[PDB]
């Protein structure tokens, strides 16, 4: 399986070290990104959903589509072949394409191909007893594992911020509520049409992106929302 690195491995971006299987570089800022899909709605009425996991450069720029030889058009089959049946079921629920279940495959392809291929510590050469596309399944598992720790809906709810047809919200309140589950670092908060829409939680990593220690880090982009009047539209509203 993937190589293990010491739990006291040096932190990506925050240290000056050479890229290896145990050091994420140049993609040392890892973004766990989420959606609030209300029109059309997907996922549970009381949960955000997964967008992805993205390696950014430490300056906020990023690479994309970093290895054509490891781009796939069969994610669902790769997961099935690896017996990751609970993961695939979970992805259907919590990593949906808003347009419908039949577009999930294209979306998962997109995320792996664009961004997974750019995580340097995921490459087959970082495995013992590597098997074909092992790192693809591990990536989907890792995104899910990190997402589970970042329950945006509940963090917002606990701070009195819940979806509403009438209520509107202040950016700083949203930011503080979410900063509370991310070591006091707020995510990027993204709005669409004045509605709460996207979240990017930034991390630096000790060790490998698979199984390493994800340390909550400062956002390299703040928000495109207005300071107030923010709508949090209810899912499945009618
Ligand atoms: C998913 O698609 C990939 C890419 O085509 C498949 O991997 C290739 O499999 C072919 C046919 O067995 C081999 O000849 C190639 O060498 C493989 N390419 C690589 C880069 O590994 C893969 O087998 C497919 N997986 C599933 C479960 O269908
Ligand atoms: C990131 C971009 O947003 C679109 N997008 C957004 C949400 C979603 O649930 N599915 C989806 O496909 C994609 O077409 C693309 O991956
Ligand atoms: C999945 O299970 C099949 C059948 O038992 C087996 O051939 C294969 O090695 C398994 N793959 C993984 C990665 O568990």
């Amino acid at each position: 399986t993937i190589d293990t690195c010491s739990s006291d491995s040096p932190l990506s971006c925050q240290t000056d070290n050479e890229a290896s299987c145990c050091f994420n570089s140049p993609g040392g800022s890892l973004l766990q990104t989420q959606f609030w899909d209300y029109d059309p709605s997907d996922g549970p009425s009381d949960s955000w959903t997964i967008h992805g996991l993205w390696p950014d450069n430490c300056d906020g720029t990023y690479q994309e589509y970093c290895d054509e030889s490891r781009e796939y058009s069969n994610i669902t089959s790769i997961l099935e072949a690896q017996n990751r049946t609970e993961l695939l079921s979970y992805m259907k629920e919590y990593w949906p394409d808003y347009e419908g279940a039949d577009e999930d495959e294209s979306f998962w392809e997109h995320e792996w191909n664009k961004h997974g291929t750019c995580i340097n510590t995921i490459e087959p050469s970082c495995y013992t007893d590597y098997y074909a596309q092992e790192e693809v399944g591990d990536f989907f598992q890792q995104v899910v594992d990190l997402f589970k720790t970042l329950d945006s809906y509940t963090a917002l709810s606990d701070a009195g911020i819940t979806p509403s047809e009438d209520a509107t919200y202040k950016l700083s309140d949203i930011e503080d509520a979410l900063a509370a589950i991310h070591d006091g670092y707020p995510p990027y908060v993204g709005c669409e049409d004045g509605a709460l829409s996207q979240l990017y939680y930034y991390f630096n990593v000790k060790g490998s992106a698979i199984g390493g220690t994800y340390v909550a880090s400062e956002r390299l982009e703040d928000s495109n929302c207005k300071d107030s009047g923010i709508k949090y539209p209810p899912k499945y509203s009618s």
